[PDB]
C-alpha cells in the first residue's frame, strides 16, 4: 500500500487563548519523548461530504480554543524542566490518500503498519520544533477513512487526549462543549519537602530471563464473547474461593502469557497495569483535568503458581496492587519522583515488557467509539501500532454485544499457544 499526502497544514485556535507557560508535574515528565500513536477507522455512510476536511479543521480550531495547550510547543525553563509554551502555533493536520482499502487491515491488529496512517515527526530538530498533536485523515480506495493521532504525552495522558478528540467530533456535529477542560497541573505538585513513604516497587528492576534471544515479535487481536467473559467471571468460585471482570480478565491474560511463553516453574514475572489516579487522588481532581494522571500497579508472581492455581489467584494479586494505590500512595509517588535525578530514565521500554514480564491497559471504560464527526462512530479504534513484545490492550466492542478484544504483542512462537490458552474458559 502506498500513501500520499494531498495537503498538510497547521490548525490554530479559532479565537484568542492565554499566552502562558504551562507547568508540568512529575507525572507529566515521566513520559516518552515521541508521539503516542492511535488510529480510528470509519466505514462510508453514503454521504457526499464524507469526512469533509473543512468541517474537520473548522471544528478542530474551535476545540483548540479551550484545549489551547494542545496547540502549543515544548520548552524548558531555566532549570531545564520541560514545560508547555502555549503559543498557539497550531497542531498538524494532514490529508492523505491510500491506494488500498480499509479491509486490507483485516481484524485491525495493531501492527506497525498503522504508523503510516499517522504523521511522522522529526525528533532531531529540538523538542520545540514539532506540534504536540499530529493528525492524519486518510482516504482509502473503498471510501473508508482512518483518523491517525500522534499525541506528545507531555501535553496530557490518553484520557485527556480522548477527551479532546471526542470534543472535536462533538463540535464537528455542531454541539457545544459538554465537559470544559481544567488546566492546572500544580495540583500534582510534590510536597515541600518531599516525603516519600514507600520504596515504590513500581520503579524497581523487573524479573529477568537468565538469557535473551533476539525475538520475532508479532501482533494479534482476539475477540472474547460476553458468554466467555461471564464464564470467566464465575471461575472465582473455583477451589472454594468476588473479583471484577477486569481483574479476572487481566489475570487470565497474565496467566495465559506465562504459559504461552513456556516460562520455567520458578521464573518470576511482573505485571504492569495502567491505572487512572483521577479516581483515587484527594481532593478529587476537577472534571476535565487536562494532563497526565496515569500510574502503574505492579503485582509480582511466580510463573509456576499462576499456572497451577486458578485465575482468581492472579486476579487477587492484581486487586491487591490496585487497592493499595490510594491517595497516600499516589502522593508518596509524587514525592519519590521529585527526589529522582532523572525522570526520563524511569520511562518503561521494550526491556520492561520483555519476557517474562507484561504490560496491560484496559480501554473498555473509555468512550473510545464516541468520536462521531457527523458520519458515524468509528468502526474500530486502538493503539497505532505496537513496536515490542509484552504489551496488551483490552478493547471494548463498537457494537452492543458486550464482547471485547485483546490485542497483544508476543513472540511469533508464543502467539500460537496464547490463542489456545486464552479461549480455555
Ligand atoms: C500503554 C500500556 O499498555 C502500558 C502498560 C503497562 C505499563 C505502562 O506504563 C503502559
Amino acid at each position: 500500500m502506498k500513501i500520499h499526502v494531498r495537503d498538510s497544514t497547521l490548525v490554530r485556535p479559532s479565537a484568542a487563548t492565554p499566552a502562558v507557560s504551562l507547568w508540568n508535574s512529575n507525572v507529566d515528565l515521566v513520559v516518552p519523548n515521541f508521539h503516542t500513536p492511535s488510529v480510528y477507522f470509519y466505514r462510508p455512510s453514503g454521504a457526499d461530504n464524507f469526512f469533509d476536511t473543512a468541517v474537520m479543521k473548522a471544528a478542530l480550531g474551535r476545540a483548540l480554543v479551550s484545549f489551547y495547550p494542545m496547540a502549543g510547543r515544548l520548552k524548558r525553563d531555566e532549570d531545564g524542566r520541560v514545560e508547555i509554551d502555549c503559543n498557539a502555533e497550531g497542531v498538524l493536520f494532514v490529508e492523505a490518500e491510500s491506494d488500498g482499502t480499509v479491509d486490507d487491515y483485516g481484524d485491525f491488529a495493531p501492527s506497525l503498519e498503522l504508523r503510516r496512517l499517522i504523521p511522522a515527526v522529526d525528533y532531531s530538530q529540538g523538542i520545540s520544533a514539532y506540534p504536540l498533536l499530529v493528525l492524519q485523515v486518510t482516504f482509502f480506495k473503498c471510501g473508508g477513512v482512518s483518523l491517525g493521532v500522534g499525541m506528545q504525552h507531555h501535553a496530557a495522558d490518553g484520557f485527556s487526549g480522548l477527551h479532546f478528540i471526542n470534543t472535536w467530533s462533538d463540535m464537528a456535529r455542531g454541539l457545544d462543549i459538554t465537559l470544559p477542560p481544567f488546566i492546572d497541573r500544580t495540583l500534582l505538585s510534590a510536597r515541600d519537602p518531599p516525603q516519600p513513604q514507600f520504596k515504590h516497587v513500581e520503579y524497581q528492576p523487573p524479573p529477568a530471563m537468565k538469557t535473551y534471544e533476539p525475538a520475532e515479535t508479532v501482533v494479534s487481536i482476539f475477540k472474547l464473547t460476553k458468554d466467555q467473559l461471564t464464564t470467566l467471571k464465575a471461575k472465582s468460585k473455583e477451589d472454594g474461593n468476588t473479583y471484577s471482570s477486569y481483574e479476572m480478565l487481566s489475570g487470565h491474560v497474565w496467566r495465559c502469557t506465562c504459559l504461552a511463553r513456556g516460562l520455567p516453574e520458578e521464573q518470576e514475572t511482573k505485571l504492569y497495569i495502567a491505572t487512572d489516579g483521577r479516581s483515587r487522588l484527594q481532593p478529587q481532581l476537577p472534571p476535565g483535568y487536562f494532563g497526565n494522571v496515569i500510574f502503574t500497579a505492579t503485582p509480582l508472581a511466580v510463573a509456576g503458581d499462576l499456572g497451577s492455581k486458578p485465575v482468581w489467584y492472579a486476579a487477587s494479586k492484581i486487586h491487591d496492587a490496585l487497592a493499595r494505590m490510594d491517595n497516600d500512595y499516589l502522593r508518596s509517588a509524587l514525592d519519590f519522583l521529585e527526589l529522582q535525578p532523572d525522570l526520563k530514565a524511569l520511562v518503561r521500554g521494550a526491556h520492561t515488557f520483555r519476557c517474562p514480564n507484561l504490560g496491560i491497559t484496559s480501554w473498555v471504560r473509555l468512550p473510545i467509539h464516541d468520536a462521531d464527526f457527523g458520519w458515524g462512530r468509528p468502526i474500530f479504534m486502538g493503539p497505532g501500532g505496537i513496536a515490542y513484545e509484552g504489551l496488551s490492550f483490552v478493547l471494548p466492542s463498537p457494537t452492543n454485544d458486550g464482547s471485547l478484544s485483546v490485542a497483544i504483542s508476543l513472540q511469533a512462537e508464543h502467539m500460537k499457544l496464547f490463542e489456545k490458552l486464552l479461549y480455555q474458559i
